[PDB]
């Protein structure tokens, strides 16, 4: 039987996932301790499914990024590489100044059941389609 490639190996993929949604939920907790008191309950959850969507509709150009950075280091990848390129996305994109616009635009999204299993999801787990 014939095995299917992945278009990017699980650890490094999982290794990217990890490190991209810890460093948006980071950020996050800073913000939510100036105002979580002024959010319900399910207002912060939506905010961290915001995170989640927010890397599964950038992926396919960070994965421009990656490769980019990759195909130059000049021997070969190891899971390391993406956990360090993963972290770098994570803590440069300062989500932050999007909370702000939401909460003042009052456009927190609804809190809806895909998006409550989406954040019931180990970071390992969500699921990206490839480019």
């Amino acid at each position: 039987h014939y095995v299917e490639p992945k278009f990017l190996n699980k650890a490094f993929e999982v290794a990217l996932k990890v490190q991209i949604i810890a460093g948006f939920d980071r950020g996050l907790v800073k913000w939510l301790r100036v105002h979580g008191r002024t959010l319900s309950t399910v207002q912060k959850k939506a905010l961290y499914f915001v995170n989640r969507r927010y890397m599964q509709t950038h992926w396919a150009n960070y994965m421009l990024w990656i490769n980019k950075k990759i195909d130059a280091l000049g021997r070969t990848p190891v899971v390391g590489d993406y956990t360090r390129l993963g972290a770098e996305i994570g803590r440069r994109i300062d989500m932050a100044y999007f909370y702000d616009f939401l909460k003042d635009k009052n456009m927190i999204p609804k809190y809806l059941p895909y998006m409550e299993e989406i954040n019931r999801m180990r970071p390992a787990d969500v699921p990206v389609k490839y480019m």
